[PDB]
């Protein structure tokens, strides 16, 4: 049994709700540990289940209740919630607030703006999920807490229609998000907050790319190196300046030069009153 301490407090697996394996029941697969809609019994209440093979390293065993315990302590409405844990019945399962819209890259790349559906996107659609993902990572800093892959692929969506939340939803050399990561930690292998500060440009790019790979024409290495000689990516299609100006103040190459998720914040929300801005038209994909 280790312990893990977040916010001061320690705590251990003994601390974590287990629901009874009875109570739960799982309704169809999502994605591939391997993950599946469900639901709990008391009208029954709606749940992501994450569970670990029951063909397993005696560390991944280890690293999932670490996983537990750590999502366990997170508060936040920006990252998603830990319902409780099913580990005393096999196979082993971690409880999580069901996201219906599902991860934001994907949501992204099908809602992209097409001659079917010209104005299925705005502007405002993509600030306000910069907004609830800074909001999160605002939790992380405040709570000393450092994501290191704070990318669109981690993040997922309450529902993909309107009235949509998005959270951080996800943990994530040749396997390294590289590509999300600052100078200073391929160099030093150093972290601090200011290492989301970065992710957190790229994944601004991402958004108002409407999901694609960042550097696009570009491997791993070669990103390494322009970006190590201060080289950065140019603005997304119709990427607003105040927008793009975010994301290149989140590329500073000094740390001590990065905004704070505070300042980071006023700036999404600046964004956010300029008409501007906000009356800028997405790109439509030609299908
Ligand atoms: C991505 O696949 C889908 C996921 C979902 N929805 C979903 N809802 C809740 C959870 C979930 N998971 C699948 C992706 C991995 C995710 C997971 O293990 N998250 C870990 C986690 C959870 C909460 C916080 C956390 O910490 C932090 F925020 F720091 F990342 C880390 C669990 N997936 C829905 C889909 O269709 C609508 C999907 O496509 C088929």
């Amino acid at each position: 049994n280790p312990n893990y301490s977040f916010a001061g407090k320690t705590s251990s697996i003994s601390d974590l709700k287990e629901v009874p394996r009875k109570n739960i029941t799982l309704i169809r697969g999502l994605g591939h540990g391997e993950v599946y809609e469900g639901q709990v019994s008391g009208s029954p209440l709606q749940v992501a289940v994450k569970t670990l093979p029951e063909v397993c390293s005696e560390q991944d065993e280890l690293d999932f209740l670490m996983e537990a315990l750590i999502i366990s302590k997170f508060n936040h409405q920006n990252i998603v919630r830990c319902i409780g844990v099913s580990l005393q019945s096999l196979p082993r399962f971690i409880l999580l607030e069901l996201m219906a819209g599902g991860d934001l890259k994907s949501f992204l790349r099908e809602t992209r703006p097409r001659p079917s559906q010209p104005s299925s996107l705005a502007m405002l659609d993509l600030l306000h999920v910069a907004r609830d993902i800074a909001c999160g990572c605002q939790y992380l800093e405040e709570n000393h807490f450092i994501h290191r892959d704070i990318a669109a692929r981690n993040c997922l969506l309450t529902c993909p229609g309107p009235g949509r939340v998005a959270k951080i939803g996800d943990f994530g050399c040749a396997m390294l998000p590289v590509k999300w990561m600052p100078p200073e930690a391929f160099m030093e292998g150093i972290f601090t907050s200011k290492t989301d500060t970065w992710s957190f440009g790229v994944l601004l790019w991402e958004i108002f790319s409407l999901g694609y790979m960042p550097y696009p024409s570009k491997s791993n290495q070669e990103v390494l190196e322009f970006v190590t000689s201060g080289g950065r990516m140019d603005p997304p299609k119709n990427c607003p300046g105040p927008v793009y100006r975010i994301m290149t103040q989140c590329w500073q190459h000094q740390p001590e030069d990065r905004p704070n998720f505070a300042i980071i914040l006023e700036r999404i929300e600046y964004c956010t009153q300029d008409p501007d801005v906000i009356n800028t038209a997405l790109p439509i994909e030609y299908g």
